[PDB]
Parts: structure tokens; sequence; C-alpha cells
RNA sequence: AGAGGAAGUAGGUCUCCGUAGGUGAACCUGCGGAG
């Protein structure tokens, strides 16, 4: 018997108030957004540490901000990973004009560039200021990470998109 | 002004918060902020 309790920030309170994991993978659940905690208890129906860690990874993904569609995709696919990249990681300058300028470069107007990168390398990323969150198979996450760090190092977005497209094709290929 | 003669050139997304207005619980818009 094992338990795991995860915190949520108060961003996602309503969507966590929206409703099932006990039916998904037989792991009993308690929640309280006043203490900001989610408790996952292992009853007798529970079998695997893999399933318990999977429920933990799912609830942490929904806390860190993905929607329920890609969240249950993370629940069902065992070959799907998440990664958290802070924007203060490896950095070209000591100037604190980083934040607005670089995340404007990454997003683009009406999310066009984030959307094009997502549809290109098949990942799903979310963006909240400092922290960016990438979701996908780990090699595609590597592709999106290299694209984003090139964007924050300051290459032109058209050039980055072109190079990303040809690398996306050559990795999609088998032989 | 005249018919001939001769010549040459051809780049802030998402969430949340505080606002002000809108049709009010909610919801939308705009702005200011934190992730």
């Amino acid at each position: 018997i094992e338990t795991r309790k995860i915190p949520i920030p108060p961003h996602r309170m309503s969507a966590l108030k929206a409703n099932p994991l006990v039916d998904h993978c037989k792991l009993q659940v308690r929640m309280n957004i006043k203490e900001k905690r989610v408790e996952l208890r292992s009853s007798k129906y529970t079998v695997s540490n893999e399933a318990l860690q999977m429920g933990a990874d799912f609830v942490s993904a929904f806390a860190m901000g993905f929607d329920i569609d890609d969240a249950i995709a993370l629940l069902r696919l065992d070959s799907l990973y998440i990664q958290s990249f802070d924007i203060k990681d490896v950095r070209q300058t000591l100037g604190p004009d980083a934040l607005s300028r670089a995340i404007g470069r990454i997003a683009g107007k009406d999310g066009k560039t984030k959307f094009a990168i997502e549809n290109a390398t098949k990942t799903r990323i979310v963006l909240a200021g400092s922290k960016v969150h990438i979701l996908g198979a780990f090699e595609n996450i590597g592709m999106a990470r290299e694209s984003i760090v090139s964007l924050v190092l300051g290459a032109q977005p058209g050039k980055v998109y072109n190079n990303l497209r040809i690398i996306a094709s050559r990795m999609k290929e088998r032989w």
C-alpha cells in the first residue's frame, strides 16, 4: 500500500473542479484545493507502482497546465513525456529585457509561431512567462527544445521554422 | 512665303487576478498586473 500527494497551484481550480481516475486505473482519489493537495491512495485493487506513478504524472501534468485531452493522452500512452524548461536556463545575455522580448518572439501574434512549431514537430507546448512546458515523445521534445533555445538565442523565426521543418521530415522518415 | 537640285544621318499565446464599461449571477470588451 502506497500514497502520493501532489500540490496544485491555484491557476487550475475550476478545471480541476471539472471531473474518473479511479475508473481509469483503480487508484482511489481525494482532493482539496484549499490545501491545494491531491491525494492518491492505493487500495487493494491497485497492482503496480507503474500505475501509481502514472496517476501522479497525470495529475501533475494537469496541474502544470495542459488540458484534459492531452492529459488523458499522457495517461493512455506510456511513451509520452513532459519536460519543464525555465527561460532563465542557458542564456545569451545578462540583460533583463529577456522576458517580454523573448517570449514575444516565441509566441508571435495570436500564437502563430507556437502553433506552427507544435504542428510541425508534433509536440504540445504551453507557455506561461518564465516556464515553458513541452509534451510529446522525448525526441520530438528535443527538437522543440532546440528550436525554442534557438529562438531565445535570437535567430529569425522564418529560418528557425524552415530548419525545423526539414529536421521534422528527416526524423519522421524510417530509412 | 515656293516646286525642283544636290547631300548626310536613322511578432506576448494560455491561465489567473485587480479594474472600467457593456445585459445582468455568470459572460464579452479594453487596460494594469503576476505566473
